[PDB]
């Protein structure tokens, strides 16, 4: 894509492509404000969601978050 997937870890602020891809790969993961902090750690700390190469691993890691009782009001 616009980022180096397999070349270098560094990507410009145009890394917004990640959010665009993930939201379409998984669907609406827009979560709860209670769980907002977990999403922010799982998006900003994890090499999955930072580095554009690991789009799939990020996507799954967010999905299981968005559907677990912290992001999901409904008890699964």
């Amino acid at each position: 894509g616009p980022s180096p997937e397999q070349r270098v870890e560094i990507v410009p602020r145009d890394l917004r492509m990640k959010d665009k891809f993930l939201k379409h790969l998984t669907g609406p993961l827009y979560f709860s404000p209670k769980c907002s902090k977990h999403f922010h750690r799982l998006y900003h700390n994890t090499r999955d969601c930072t580095i554009p190469a690991y789009y799939k691993r990020c996507a799954r890691l967010l999905t299981r978050l968005a559907v677990s009782p912290v992001c999901m009001e409904d008890k699964q």
